[PDB]
């Protein structure tokens, strides 16, 4: 699809599999109610680039609750809008290009050890965002 | 083998197979010599344990010029004696136990893009330590 390979590290933008923890696809079993994104892999502390050129529209973290993967932003532009989850990014607000550095992915073995490490990805209006990748 | 599972979130040791970079197992190709060593599978940032019990006897780095992943310790005790690379260690020096915390996974990601990250583990003579795993 579409967007930059997202993880420092990856050739592509490949998906996360089935782990002790869960499943990594959009709608993937969860407790309340399905996965609402995209678990992209990619190893933990790596730089992240941005996958579309548009404008980061704020911080957005994934939990209520601090944790040390608890922090993401809001992107748009270019016809896409997205959450990435736990990644620590250079700023809240601003013009981003595709392919820009974005932020580095956040200690995941830590919250979670034995998950494959990965930035979690939503549409924003919560839609299947894989064709994208 | 008597050793214990080193990568906290693994079930087992097992042994990095041929990525992009080269293979894990003991004397695989490497440039002038072989690979001196074993490399097991190991998500970056996970914690490492202690193989097994002995005193931590020093600081002991990989390579010669400073990157993400240059850090390691050596360990000897029981019989056991070896090196593991890529870890940044709880102490350079003390005691452990067999399956104690001994430290962090480096971020393998960013030295060589693509590789499975890993431990290097190395007997202290570079005899072969695929039985103990
Ligand atoms: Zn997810
Ligand atoms: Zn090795």
């Amino acid at each position: 699809g579409p967007w930059a390979n997202i993880c420092a590290g990856k050739s592509s933008n490949e998906i996360r599999t089935c782990d002790r923890h869960g499943c990594g696809q959009y709608s993937a079993q969860r407790s309340q109610r399905p996965h609402q994104g995209v678990d992209v892999l990619c190893s933990a502390g790596s730089t992240v680039y941005a996958p579309f050129t548009g404008m980061i529209v704020g911080q957005e973290k994934p939990y209520q609750n601090k944790n040390a993967i608890n922090n993401g932003v809001r992107i748009s532009g270019r016809g896409f809008c997205v959450k990435m989850f736990y990644i620590k990014p250079i700023k809240y607000k601003g013009p981003i290009k595709k392919g820009e550095k974005l932020g580095t992915l956040l200690p995941l073995q830590k919250v979670y050890p034995g998950i494959q490490s990965h930035v979690h990805i939503e549409n924003c209006d919560s839609s299947d965002p894989t064709a994208y990748l």
